[PDB]
């Protein structure tokens, strides 16, 4: 399938080369899979999504996305314009307030739920989740997302935006899950983003379209964007039957565009996102 004119990044991702405008990827579309978008909601009722999203839990007192980040990051997984997974179901956990803040033990609540949640979701080709979200160190909350990610599903999370080795954030610094940092349209490094050895891939992340709430749309960066990239390419990956998500970031790790990217520090990973989609 080919989606013209669509969003760099999605372009990106099914290209062996910067500068195209066409996404091209098998029409499955990652139907039959998950992605939980644990975040501060999603505008389930926003067209893009066509009726796959839902929100399943919230910490507060409306499931609603009353900041967008959550929708913007829900949309790059699975919406039908600006998302890589275009027949994925989406399921929100409100962790974060409506000014994108959350307590640590929230969200560890959250990433617990969702191990137990997918067991009531019907997921026959695997289960994804999103978290675009970090703070300080705390091995709390890192063995919260090693835990999830042993339950059976593909945990990607954002490596953060502070020009800095990831080592020092969680849940970036938890090894066994799928750590993303974020890329730019010319292939540099975006410039917050963080890097280091606990980095597994790179995703676009400087100037993403996607879902905003009040039904709109807009452009932000951060590897908050880069995160829902992986996360919806893994559900995509699962769903053709090429990996798992116990193996998924490995495989990705393994099928990416290698070298591509300029401004990797020494020692982080030179990998770039990629579907391998051949017409």
């Amino acid at each position: 399938a080919a989606q013209t004119n669509a969003p760099w990044g999605l372009a990106r991702i099914s290209s062996t080369s910067p500068g195209t405008s066409t996404y091209y990827y098998d029409e499955s579309a990652g139907q039959g899979s998950c992605v939980y978008v644990i975040d501060t909601g999603i505008e389930a009722s926003h067209p893009e999504f066509e009726g796959r999203a839902q929100m399943v839990k919230t910490y507060y007192y409306s499931s609603r996305d009353g900041n967008g980040h959550g929708t913007h990051c829900a949309g790059t997984v699975g919406s039908r314009t600006y998302g890589v997974a275009k027949k994925t179901q989406l399921f929100g956990v409100k962790v974060l307030d409506d000014n994108g803040s959350g307590q640590y033990s929230t969200i560890i609540a959250g990433m617990d739920f969702v191990a137990s949640d997918k067991n009531n979701r019907n997921c026959p080709k695997g289960v994804v989740a999103s978290l675009s979200l970090g703070g300080g160190y705390s091995s709390s909350v890192n063995s919260a997302a090693a835990r999830l990610q042993s339950s059976g599903v593909m945990v990607a999370v954002a490596a953060g935006n502070n020009n800095a080795d990831a080592r020092n954030y969680s849940p970036a610094s938890e090894p066994s899950v799928c750590t993303v940092g974020a890329s730019d349209r010319y292939d540099r490094r975006s410039s917050f983003s963080n890097y280091g050895s606990v980095l597994d891939i790179f995703g676009p992340g400087t100037s993403i379209l996607s879902t905003w709430i009040g039904g709109s749309t807009r452009s932000i960066s951060g590897t908050s964007m880069a995160t829902p990239h992986v996360a919806g390419l893994a559900a995509y990956l699962m769903t053709l039957g090429k990996t798992t998500a116990a193996s998924a970031c490995r495989y990705i790790a393994d099928t990416a565009n290698k070298g591509d990217l300029s401004n990797i520090p020494f020692g982080t990973v030179n990998l770039l996102a990629y579907n391998n989609y051949q017409a």
